[PDB]
């Protein structure tokens, strides 16, 4: 592959589940598709404040139990992404 600095991974089941239920299955992602599938799937389930968009409340959804927290805020990037990497395996 051209690009040195790509990210290929391999969700984890529940990770899948929800992947599956916004975009294509696959056996393996990259991280920007997941972040991108991340992001609609919120956005499909309206799980961030209406009056404040940025804000996301997961707690007992599908997501809430993947990252193990019930909210956050999507400028919290080191936290996003620690998360998501609790959830899947990067491809040797
Ligand atoms: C003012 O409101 C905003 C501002 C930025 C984001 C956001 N920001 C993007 C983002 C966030 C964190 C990282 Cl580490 C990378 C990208 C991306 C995203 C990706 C993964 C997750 Cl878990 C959540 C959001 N992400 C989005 O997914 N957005 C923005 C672009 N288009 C959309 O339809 C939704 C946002 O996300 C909602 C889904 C809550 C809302
Ligand atoms: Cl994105």
């Amino acid at each position: 592959p051209a690009s040195e600095q790509e990210t290929l991974v391999r969700p984890k089941p529940l990770l899948l589940k929800l992947l599956k239920s916004v975009g294509a299955q696959k056996d393996t992602y990259t991280m920007k598709e997941v972040l991108f599938y991340l992001g609609q799937y919120i956005m499909t389930k309206r799980l961030y404040d209406e009056k404040q968009q940025h804000i996301v409340y997961c707690s007992n959804d599908l997501l809430g139990d993947l990252f193990g927290v019930p909210s956050f805020s999507v400028k919290e990037h080191r936290k996003i992404y620690t998360m998501i990497y609790r959830n899947l395996v990067v491809v040797n």
